[PDB]
């Protein structure tokens, strides 16, 4: 099992950066000429993560991240369907990633509730960005994807 997540974590990374470009690409003006300014990893309260922690703790965080991630993604997808109904290479990767993330949840969770004794886990989902101005919905959706690619690469070097 600890090898399957090592693997999902793997793929994810294989397509993280790629998905990020797909998003900022579909946004069109003015994201491509102002990327480092609106797509910079900046997710405020993004699940914390320490690398030197007992394998058990690193799963608690991974879990709370993957949940704050998948949730954050779903929002991006419900928003892109209306915003860029044509961006399909993107509409797909979005789901494509959501799926893979779902598996990691049940896996990191099975290693938790199982040998280890965790049972419940508290996370407090992130923000429910929806009442903001469209430009905001796109920027954050972009900021999340950037941070995702920025920390996911860090997550693979720890399991």
């Amino acid at each position: 099992l600890m090898n399957q997540i090592r693997s999902q974590l793997a793929q994810l990374n294989g397509s993280a950066n790629a998905l990020f470009i797909l998003y900022y690409t579909a946004q069109g003006e003015p994201f491509p000429n102002n990327l480092e300014k609106l797509c910079g990893p900046n997710v405020t309260d993004f699940p914390p993560f320490h690398a030197n922690g007992t394998e058990k703790a690193k799963l608690v965080e991974l879990y709370r991240i993957v949940v704050y991630l998948g949730t954050s993604l779903g929002n991006i997808t419900r928003d892109q369907k209306i915003l860029n109904p044509s961006a399909l290479s993107l509409h797909s990767k979005l789901n494509a990633t959501a799926d893979i993330l779902r598996g990691l949840l049940s896996n990191v969770l099975c290693r938790l509730c199982s040998k280890y004794h965790v049972g419940h886990v508290d996370v407090t989902y992130g923000p429910d960005t929806s009442g903001k101005d469209v430009f905001q919905k796109k920027k954050l959706g972009c900021q999340l994807l950037g941070k995702y690619k920025q920390v996911i690469s860090v997550l693979a070097q720890a399991f």
